[PDB]
């Protein structure tokens, strides 16, 4: 099956998916490839190509560095990258339902990856499912990453920042424009995302290019007010200047500086992008989103505040133990291969870790509200607190106050917490419901009956992919057939929440209260 777009006919291939078909385009390129001296600046249009572009593969993932903290294991090494890296990477993925549909709602996913990792190839994000269950069509898209897609000189247009959105960016266009040629409409987009994926959907949510080019967004442990999802101006010119010094392209001239890092190969860069930053974290983001004045007219806490966004619904969630993943890479006395009792002198060391330019006294403040023991005999304690301390500064406080911000301006919004460890999940037991192992159950491979997933999971997966896909179509994320618990929606003065596991699904209020009233309204002074 071909199909003309507006520069050009694509091939696709046909998948067999439970006794049925899906129709795959992989890797159909959206820009320019940006290389030479197209590196760094923002992506470019495409010109028309006469032939049949064949895309039957997914294409080349950008350049970035690899994890390699665990070789050989598969809990880390199933979001390394699987195609080559290239910086000739802007492409993107459409899988649509067999028999050709006649106006689907359209999911355009965003993978996370901390703005400097991902690849939207991966095998969590295949969208093959999604198409064949529910009948949407769905899109994701490589947008480049680390130095190579946010690099930053406030106002300078051979590095302006948010490349990488950018490139995002012209993807969602690419849909608008050629997605009703696949039976999609254009009408019915929703975004979604998760962690840096997430971050980005609301970006979207805020920047005003964007505002046509979808309808709703869905956000998976992560938002744009995370502590680690902006670079100020000050850091990205201290992390610019660093690298130029790193590669020895220091220069006067700030245009002569982009000249020079455009002549390095990919793999210079790469090596560099770690010590731009003077004291990293496992969450460090070396370089991300900026205040760019083009995607990003000003500092986003300030447009979230005042109600400067896209009004439309929105869809947000957390996982139960989101800071476990962190602590192996890097806190002292924690391990994936035993069960990472920690002492208060770790605890208090972890702290530094994860918290490096912060006063004593905040430290102490962090220690004081996670250290009053439910029970003081439990040698768990330190280790689940430590834990809980990453999770909730780094994505469920943040997630829950964009949640209430966004709903004070008049729309619906939906939270769920998923409390569901993954059956298959490698890493060890302590580390409980951790961050990004909810995108198994949203992308609906617990459906596939060959895998090793219960069949409890195979109905919850079941349930998930049907709310997402009622959210996406109706804005509205019910099950309104098998029973379900019905999703109430989030509002500021009771902030109720649905709960996503396999035993029984309920209405809760005010998660995290205590914890995130410590991190949203007092740490910040500190
Ligand atoms: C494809 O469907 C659209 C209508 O889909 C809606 O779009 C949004 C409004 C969304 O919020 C949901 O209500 C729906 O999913 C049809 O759009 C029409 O397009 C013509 C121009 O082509 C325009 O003049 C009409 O006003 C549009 N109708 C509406 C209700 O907005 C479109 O006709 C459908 N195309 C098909 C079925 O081939
Ligand atoms: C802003 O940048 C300076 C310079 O960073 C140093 O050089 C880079 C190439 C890279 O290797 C970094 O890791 C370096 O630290 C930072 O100042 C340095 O700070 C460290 C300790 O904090 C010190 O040992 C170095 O001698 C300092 N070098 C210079 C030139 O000042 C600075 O900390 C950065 N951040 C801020 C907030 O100023
Ligand atoms: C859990 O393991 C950590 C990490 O040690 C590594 O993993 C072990 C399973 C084993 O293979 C070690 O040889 C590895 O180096 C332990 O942390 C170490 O503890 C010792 C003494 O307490 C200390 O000298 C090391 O510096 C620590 N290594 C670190 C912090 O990376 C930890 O004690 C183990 N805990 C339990 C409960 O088994
Ligand atoms: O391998 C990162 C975990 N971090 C540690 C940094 C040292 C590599 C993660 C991939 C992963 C691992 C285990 C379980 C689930 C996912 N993906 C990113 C990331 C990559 C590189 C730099 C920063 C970040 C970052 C920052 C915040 C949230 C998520 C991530
Ligand atoms: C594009 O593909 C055309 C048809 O390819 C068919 O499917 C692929 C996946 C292969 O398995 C091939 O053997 C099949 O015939 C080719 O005829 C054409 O040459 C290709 N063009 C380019 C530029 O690759
Ligand atoms: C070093 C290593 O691979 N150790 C063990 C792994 C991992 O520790 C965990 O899966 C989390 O990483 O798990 C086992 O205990 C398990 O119960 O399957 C078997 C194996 O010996
Ligand atoms: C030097 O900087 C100026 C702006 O200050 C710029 O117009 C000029 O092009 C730069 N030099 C070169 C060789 O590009
Ligand atoms: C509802 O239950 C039936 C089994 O009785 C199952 O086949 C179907 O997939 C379920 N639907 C949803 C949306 O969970």
């Amino acid at each position: 099956i071909i199909i003309a777009t507006k520069n050009g006919k694509v091939r696709g291939m046909q998948l067999t998916v439970f006794g049925g078909t899906v129709t795959a385009f992989l890797g159909i390129p959206y820009a320019q490839p940006p290389l030479g001296r197209l590196r760094f600046k923002k992506p470019q249009s495409l010109t028309k190509w006469s032939d049949i572009w064949n895309a039957t593969k997914y294409a080349n993932s950008c350049c970035q560095n690899i994890d390699q903290s665990f070789p050989g294991f598969h809990g880390s090494e199933m979001w390394n990258p699987n195609t080559d890296l290239s910086e000739d990477c802007l492409y993107l993925n459409v899988w649509i339902p067999a028999p050709k549909p006649k106006n689907a709602t359209v999911l355009i996913w965003i993978y996370g990856g901390g703005f400097q990792t991902g690849t939207s190839s991966l095998h969590v994000y295949d969208g093959k499912f999604l198409a064949r269950v529910e009948r949407v069509i769905v899109v994701s898209m490589n947008y480049r990453v680390g130095a190579l897609g946010f690099l930053a000189l406030p106002g300078n247009p051979e590095a302006p920042g948010n490349m990488g959105l950018f490139d995002q960016q012209l993807a969602l266009q690419w849909v608008q424009k050629n997605i009703a040629a696949f039976g999609g409409n254009p009408k019915s987009v929703t975004l979604f995302g998760e962690s840096a994926g997430a971050a980005s959907v609301s970006l979207h949510l805020l920047s005003p290019g964007s505002h046509s080019l979808f309808t709703r967004a869905i956000l998976q442990s992560g938002s744009f007010n995370a502590p680690w999802a902006v670079t100020s101006l000050y850091e990205a010119r201290n992390r610019t200047l660093n690298l130029a010094k790193l590669t020895g392209c220091s220069r006067e001239n700030e245009t002569e500086i982009i000249k020079c890092l455009r002549n390095k190969d990919p793999q210079e860069i790469l090596l560099n992008e770690a010590f731009v930053v003077p004291y990293g974290t496992p969450l460090s983001v070396n370089f991300g989103p900026t205040v760019d004045g083009d995607f990003l007219t000003d500092m986003p806490d300030i447009l979230l505040e005042l109600g400067q966004f896209k009004k439309t619904q929105i869809l947000v969630g957390v996982n139960k133990d989101e800071g476990t993943a962190f602590l192996v890479y890097g806190a002292p006395g924690f391990s994936k291969d035993n069960n990472s009792i920690i002492t208060r002198k770790e605890f208090q060391e972890g702290l530094k870790i994860f918290f490096p330019g912060v006063s004593e006294f905040g430290k102490e403040s962090i220690l004081f509200h996670y250290t009053d023991w439910v029970d003081d005999q439990r040698p768990e304690n330190y280790r689940e607190a430590l834990g809980d301390v990453v999770g909730d500064y780094n994505f469920i406080c943040p997630a829950l106050e964009f949640t209430k911000k966004f709903s004070e301006w008049g729309n619906n919004a939906f939270f769920y917490y998923f409390e569901h460890r993954s059956s298959k999940l490698p890493w060890p037991e302590w580390m409980g419901v951790m961050h990004g192992y909810e995108i198994e159950f949203v992308f609906g491979l617990p459906l596939e009956r060959r895998d090793q997933y219960t069949k409890a999971e195979e109905i919850l997966s079941r349930s998930i992919v049907k709310r997402w896909a009622n959210f996406a179509k109706y804005g509205n994320p019910q099950e309104t057939q098998n029973q379900s618990t019905s999703w109430p929606v989030f509002k500021s003065t009771e902030q109720k929440y649905l709960t996503l596991n396999t035993e029984s699904t309920r209405i809760m209020t005010k998660l995290r209260a205590q914890q995130c009233r410590f991190w949203t309204s007092f740490f910040p002074k500190v």
